[PDB]
């Protein structure tokens, strides 16, 4: 993801929502805190035990936080369990359904 | 949509994202706002040039407005010159793609 991004928010306090001019991320909370804790840790387990779960909800800081953390994975795609951590849509594929250009 | 929705904002002053229990929309200001106009005024080309633009912020409660009067017009589905007015994501290509059932 580009260095220039929004973050939009929270969904079903499981994924945030974030875009660059190419797309928009819907990122598994659970999987990137999971992926941030083990290249700190190096132990899977202990990364999945300790990482924030699907179903709470986040302040405004810790997203932050954790978007910009995402930024910097040495594995910023697959969780250690071989997880996508995000699904991503071009949003190409938003504008030109409509009828715009991008 | 269903009438349980979330509306989760405006996405590069063009789109409402609204989501209910399956889809997450991807909702087109100028289309929806051309097509509730239309079903009023019976006049595409008026409309279109009242309506507002790609480019504009919206307030909150113009948002609300708009995702309300969305799911009660005739033809939610397309403006009168045919462009659909969304773009849909099932919420279970997001889901699925982390790996959670939904
Ligand atoms: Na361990
Ligand atoms: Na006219």
């Amino acid at each position: 993801m580009k260095p220039t991004y929004e973050i939009l928010g929270q969904m079903d306090e499981t994924f945030i929502l974030v875009k660059d001019s190419e797309y928009l991320y819907f990122v598994d909370q659970h999987l990137l805190e999971e992926r941030i804790n083990y290249e700190k840790l190096k132990d899977e387990n202990l990364a999945c035990r300790i990482s924030v779960k699907a179903g709470q909800k986040l302040s405004e800081e810790k997203i932050r936080e954790l978007i910009k953390t995402w930024r910097n994975l040495e594995n910023p795609h697959v969780c250690p369990h071989g997880t996508p951590i995000y699904y991503k849509i071009p949003l190409r594929e938003i504008y030109e359904k409509v009828g715009r250009n991008y």
